[PDB]
């Protein structure tokens, strides 16, 4: 739930370790 990944999975993929795609932004828990 925390978008502290600093990544946007516009395509639907987050390269940031353990970061879940919370389209369009990646969030960890």
């Amino acid at each position: 739930g925390l978008p502290t990944c600093g990544e946007t999975c516009t395509l639907g993929t987050c390269y940031v370790p353990d970061c879940s795609c919370s389209w369009p932004i990646c969030m960890k828990n």
